């Protein structure tokens, strides 16, 4: 199974700091499934304000992590890259079960559902230590 | 109808820079409805990486804007404040119709649906110049 | 009348984050007049320190806003761009009448006075909702 | 002659990062004159965008440097502090003669002219190695 | 064995963003040993410039991580906290063996050597997946 | 004797904000010795958290300053540049004698010891006003 480090990811994702929210993608099975890795550390800029004295990872950035891992494997598979950026179209059945904190390691399990005509839709679940922490169905399109 | 400037907001929202994503809240009708204001400007940190030479507002921060205006009127109404922080639980039927850019002014129209037992759920739609730019149903606890 | 969005602006202004202080320029009449747009939002880096718990837009950044809108229309008109960067030379009669806050929208009305030999000088006034909030006469070279 | 380090300054200036633009104030003669110290280093946030690959100190921040040194000695002298924040009102005869860069050390010589009824006006000149690099007359209220 | 989460750590370390470089401390045996946890993620501010397009963790921040975990257990043990800040005095035998990257998880193993009269000196080794990535002997003093 | 300003430095050091920790390098004698300049100012990001209301320069960034001035003269001498990045391997006999603050000007005196096969090791001492403030022996590869 394929894997991508951060420098490789940068070839398929246009996202940069402070908005590149996966560190690795592993167990990449073509197009259909992968698992994205995101280390959560206190030394991230969002923790300055979310929340002061009580750092907790904003759910929306988890969603964004998920979306980036999905979009990443699709850009890899479809011979696309950055220079052709994604555009988030829908999020459904997004459910947050447990807060995540500095020190936690997020694994974003994404499963295909659909990817055709510059438009993919994945089923994604976020785990921290085989505990499901969030889930959503995320759809985006891509432009050129 | 009630309004809150940024300094007042800061009393009900624990959120600070870089994650305080509403600038005002206006036409606050108790608990049931409001409209949050967010000016989009190029001089915001996320525009460094989203995207380089092509700044466009991340939809998730639109969601977060909506969630903040909701939670803010709920914190105001229920005699709560910060020190009792919110926790986003669900987002459903989230739909992004049109990209927003520096210079745009977002208005987050939120409408009650539910708020009881430290648990509210609102129906929210984001507009730029009477054009609906996004919509979601957001639910959080406190 | 011409207008420029942020991405276009970037071709005429070398300024980048955190010091690109206009979001749009509109009603561009050649070289002679324009109006620069700057949305003020809490999510800007300078509000971390100006001031803590009391965000208020620094007057010098309003100045810098005005200077950029002027220098932009001049760079556009004279077939210049970035790669040829401006150098602020003078500011006179600068007067700040009212504080501006998150949620506010600044319009920088600039009027020609002079532009020849890589050296322009404009009369600029900043408004927030047809209320004059500042004014200055600014001169720079290139 | 009196001096203030950064931690002392913080008691008289409400300004914080990224907008606290003097590091020291020395040769403080009551109320009438001082000299503000500002080290220019590449590791400052504004150099990210002013300019990319060509760091050069923004003139308006030099202005702001001067204003802060003035407002500081006034806050010290008049038994004021932060909690009573300044408001910049005018800038006149502002003239920038030479660009300043990382590695440079700015000295802001300020001279009284006026300070009464929460309203001072100073004559300020900025030097880098006994070379005048800018000058302005600045007035603010409190 | 004791452990401290980030909010607890904040009581014993005065360090804040962008210079709080441990996320957790675990297996805290009094004063004598612990292991500090630091997740390395791309979304940290230093990665903007170290290096552009090639994020690699600066060794000096690893040293700093180590020093913070040592100083943390000492502040805990000695009934100290922040408000009494540390002051780094020496670093010796600092050796960096392998680069660390976004996605990596740092464990800082620290062992006592000395702690008396507001002055401690620890032996510290940084591992990523039971692989020694760095080591140093770090001494600091504390003031009140 | 050779000198490099910040823009030149940028050609030999891959490091950028917020981790470019020298502003100049002067008295560059080939490869063998130099002196790096770093102005310490309050307006640097690390001073946000090191420490709040008590800014004091982190010793490790002093080390990093020294390492950068070393690696910079080595990159200059050996016809290298950035695109071939350095990797810090050892630090020994590192000793911090006196805290440095905003307003201070650091000078990093570095002296060769060794530089062969993409592997240099220098003896470095940091001074503020002819007072030795720190010292280390630093070794890196490329």
């Amino acid at each position: 199974l394929d894997a991508k480090d951060i420098v490789e990811l940068m070839r398929f994702l246009p996202h940069r700091y402070p908005f590149l929210l996966v560190d690795k993608v592993v167990n990449i099975q073509r197009d259909e499934s992968a698992i994205g890795i995101k280390n959560v550390t206190f030394n991230e800029p969002h923790f300055m304000g979310h929340f002061p004295g009580r750092p907790v990872m904003p759910g929306v950035l988890i969603l964004e992590g998920m979306a980036q891992t999905a979009g990443a494997i699709c850009a890899i598979h479809n011979g696309f890259d950055q220079y052709a950026p994604p555009y988030l179209m829908s999020i459904d059945k997004a459910r947050f079960r447990k807060p995540v904190f500095p020190g936690d390691r997020l694994e974003y399990h994404v499963n295909k559902v659909r990817n055709r005509v510059d438009l993919w839709k994945f089923q994604c679940c976020a785990k921290v230590e085989n505990t499901v922490v969030a889930e959503a169905e995320i759809c985006a399109m891509v432009m050129h």
